[PDB]
C-alpha cells in the first residue's frame, strides 16, 4: 500500500457491491459498479483525465502554455476540472446559464473560467461559444468526449478489466447508460475480446430512445439520451437496447437509496432498472449482470430527483 502522488492516480478501480432487495424476483444477479466512488463521485472522472493525460503524452498540450476548452453541463466538467486543477491547465466550460448555480460554484470551486451563454441556445449556444472561443483563442484546445477516443480507450484500459477481474470473468452481461457511449463501447470491447458470449445492453431514455428507431426527446435520466450517435459510440458492440422511463429510472434511484444505502443519481437508477428486468428474464437464471452507476446522489439535490421529499423537508416544522 502506497501513497499516490495526487488525486489522478486516485481515478478508477471503483467497487462492485451486488443488488439485494430491490433485486427482488430475479433469477440472476446484479452488480453495480459504483463510479460514484470515483474521487469526485462520477464515471466523467475517467475520461476527464483521460483526454488530459493523452493529450499531454502526445505533446498537444503543456500546463499554463495550453488553455483547455470544452462544451457541457454535466459531469464531465468536473472530471475535467479537478483534473486540470492539479496540473495546472486553465479551463473554460461552457453551459447556458440556465444549470444550477451549484454545477456552477463546484466548477468555480476548481477555478474553472465558466463561461455562460443564451440558456434558450442549449447545447448549440454552449458549444457555439465554446467553438468559438477556441477559433478565438491562441492555445486553445478543444477536448470534444464524443468525438476523442481516449474516452473510450481509458474504460478499455481500466473500467473494462476492473469489471472483468471483479466479476472473476464470470459476468454475464455489461448494462450501461449511453451518454457519449464511451463507457459502453470502451470497457464493452475488452469484455466482448474476454469472452464473445458476453452481453453488451444499451440503456436510454424511453423518451429519447433513437437507437430504437425512436425520435429525441428530452427527458429527466440526466447523463445519457444525447439525442445522437457520438462518434465514440460504436452501436455494432451493442447487443441489445432496453428502453426506461425518467419515472422508473427516478423510483429505481429512490428504492437504490432506501434499500440498499445506495445514494445514486437517476441515471444510476435507469441502469438498474434496465439489469433487472434482464435479471427477471427466465432464460436468464444464474448469469451475471453488471450494471454501472454512474453517479452519486447528493449532486442531485437541486433536481427533480430530490423535490418529492424536498416538499416532505421545508414544509414539515419543528416539534418542542
Ligand atoms: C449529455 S451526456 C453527458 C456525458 C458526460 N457525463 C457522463 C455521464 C453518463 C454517460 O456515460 P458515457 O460512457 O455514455 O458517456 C451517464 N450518467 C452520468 C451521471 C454521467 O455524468 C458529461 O456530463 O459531460
Amino acid at each position: 500500500s502506497r501513497i499516490a502522488k495526487d488525486v489522478t492516480e486516485l481515478i478508477g478501480n471503483t467497487p462492485l457491491v451486488y443488488l439485494n432487495n430491490v433485486a427482488e424476483g430475479c433469477v440472476g444477479r446484479v452488480a453495480a459498479k459504483l463510479e460514484m466512488m470515483e474521487p469526485c463521485s462520477s464515471v466523467a472522472d475517467r475520461i476527464g483525465f483521460s483526454m488530459i493525460s493523452d493529450a499531454e503524452k502526445k505533446g498537444l498540450i503543456k500546463p499554463g502554455e495550453s488553455v483547455l476548452i470544452e462544451p457541457t453541463s454535466g459531469n464531465t466538467g468536473v472530471g475535467l476540472a479537478f483534473t486540470a486543477a492539479a496540473k495546472g491547465y486553465k479551463l473554460i466550460i461552457t453551459m447556458p446559464a440556465s444549470m444550477s448555480t451549484e454545477r456552477r460554484i463546484i466548477l468555480l470551486a476548481f477555478g474553472v473560467e465558466l463561461v455562460l451563454t443564451d440558456p434558450a441556445k442549449g447545447m448549440k449556444g454552449a458549444i457555439a461559444k465554446a467553438e468559438e472561443i477556441l477559433a478565438k483563442t491562441p492555445n486553445g484546445y478543444m477536448l470534444q468526449q464524443f468525438e476523442n477516443p481516449a474516452n473510450p480507450k481509458i474504460h478499455y484500459e481500466t473500467t473494462g478489466p476492473e469489471i472483468w477481474k471483479g466479476t472473476g470473468g464470470k459476468i454475464d452481461g455489461f448494462v450501461s447508460g449511453i451518454g457519449t457511449g464511451g463507457t459502453i463501447t470502451g470497457a464493452g470491447k475488452y469484455l466482448k475480446e474476454q469472452n464473445a458470449n458476453v452481453k453488451l445492453y444499451g440503456v436510454e431514455p424511453v423518451e429519447s430512445a433513437i437507437l430504437s428507431g425512436g425520435k429525441p426527446g428530452p427527458h429527466k435520466i440526466q447523463g445519457i439520451g444525447a439525442g445522437f450517435i457520438p462518434s465514440v459510440l460504436n452501436v455494432d458492440l451493442i447487443d441489445e437496447v432496453v428502453q426506461v422511463s425518467s419515472d422508473e429510472s427516478i423510483d429505481m434511484a429512490r428504492q437504490l437509496a432506501l434499500k440498499e444505502g445506495l445514494l445514486v443519481g437517476i441515471s444510476s437508477g435507469a441502469a438498474a432498472a434496465a439489469a433487472i428486468k434482464l435479471a427477471q428474464r427466465p432464460e436468464n437464471a444464474g448469469k451475471l449482470f453488471v450494471a454501472i452507476f454512474p453517479s452519486f446522489g447528493e449532486r442531485y439535490l437541486s433536481t427533480v430527483l430530490f423535490d418529492a421529499t424536498r416538499k416532505e423537508a421545508e414544509a414539515m416544522t419543528f416539534e418542542a
